[PDB]
């Protein structure tokens, strides 16, 4: 019932290659990540995860290991969350979304540059197509930008988005005004993902040309009635966080301050949970209010921690690895949502 934690090391980029950055992070075997001393190549640190993915890792294998097992749990009425977490430019958006649009034809298994969200949509429709059930699927796509909530599937600025600390699940949130769009095909959800992707707050940064300036949550909710009639509600929350940055006026700096503060709060929440501190500071950030159910709550949660292999980034990389390594100890209490019926 623990959170599952994974690490994904991106390749050195062209600009790192040209200045010959020291590569001090290595994936060893299927689970370990090590750091190596510049001067003698001796191991300095060794962390073990549910799986570690090196710089040659493929999109289809990250999906297969991390996300494909959760599709079965969503279809069984579990709430499931995957979130990518790590320094700016380390591969969160590559991993969670990617850049290619999915062919209405492709499989989740296909070896391509497509990331998790399109593979998960494709896989869920492939499963639902074979099930002897009635189902509804509703999509929402939420952005948290400079501590304000934005609906990426709205076509105007006409509807206010508010967050309420939750109902009988007394550990959860309700988001009023967010679109929950019914979808009936892969084509329908691909067309929504593409429209919402275009609305995301991003910045053209060197080696990070679509830097995420916001946290985004893509949520899939499935109601499944078999054929007492049994109704199950499954949820899959696919979360792309904005990246931390080791810290001149302007919106850019205000974004960096808000991103770094929300991630510091997420670290405090992880530390409080693993230390067993009596107060877990979920309410200190909108991000941790959104993630509260996923962190010690009634969800199956998987974390993908993304890191750079370069010595220039080793302090940010060690922070990510240390927070990821501690989050493996978080105990969740997943429960089937079965509203009888
Ligand atoms: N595994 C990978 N293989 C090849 N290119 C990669 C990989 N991971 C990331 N990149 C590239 O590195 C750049 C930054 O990746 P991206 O996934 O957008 O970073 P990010 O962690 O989302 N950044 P940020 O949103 O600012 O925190 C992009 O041009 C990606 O194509
Ligand atoms: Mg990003």
């Amino acid at each position: 019932q623990n959170i599952q934690v994974y690490v994904r090391v991106r390749p050195l980029n062209s600009r790192e290659r040209c200045i010959r950055s020291a590569e001090v992070v290595d994936v060893v075997g299927p689970r370990e990540v090590v750091t190596r001393h510049t001067l003698d190549s001796k191991l300095t640190k060794k962390f073990t995860f549910d799986r570690s993915f090196g710089p040659e890792s493929k999109q289809c294998d990250v999906y297969s290991v991390v996300v494909s097992p959760l599709i079965e749990e969503v279809l069984n009425g579990y709430n499931c969350t995957v979130f990518a977490y790590g320094q700016t430019g380390t591969g969160k958006t590559h991993t969670m979304v990617g850049n290619e649009t999915a062919e209405l034809k492709s499989s989740w298994e296909d070896d391509s540059d497509i990331g998790i969200i399109p593979r998960a949509l494709s896989h869920l429709f492939d499963e639902l197509r074979m099930m002897e059930v009635e189902y509804t699927m509703r999509i929402s796509y939420l952005e948290l930008y400079n501590e304000e909530l934005c609906d990426l599937l709205s076509t105007d600025d006409t509807t206010k988005i508010r967050i309420f600390d939750d109902s009988t699940k007394k550990g959860s949130v309700i988001i009023q005004g967010l679109e929950e769009i019914p979808v009936h095909s892969k084509d329908d959800v691909y067309k929504l993902l593409e429209k919402g992707k275009e609305r995301r707050k991003t910045a053209t940064t060197l080696m990070n040309a679509q830097s995420s300036r916001s946290h985004t949550v893509f949520s899939i909710v499935v109601h499944i009635r078999e054929n007492e009639d049994m109704l199950k509600i499954g949820k899959l929350n696919l979360v792309d966080l904005a990246g931390s940055e080791n810290v001149e006026k302007g919106i850019r700096v205000r974004e960096t301050v808000n991103i770094n503060q929300s991630l510091l709060t997420l670290g405090r929440v992880i530390t409080a949970l693993v230390d067993r501190a009596p107060h877990v500071p979920y309410r200190e950030s909108k991000l941790t209010r959104l993630l509260q159910e996923s962190l010690g709550g009634r969800t199956k949660t998987s974390i993908i921690a993304t890191i750079s292999p370069g010595h220039k980034d080793i302090e940010e990389t060690l922070s990510t690895l240390e927070y990821a390594h501690r989050a493996k100890n978080i105990q969740n209490k997943p429960e089937v949502n079965q509203k009888l019926t």
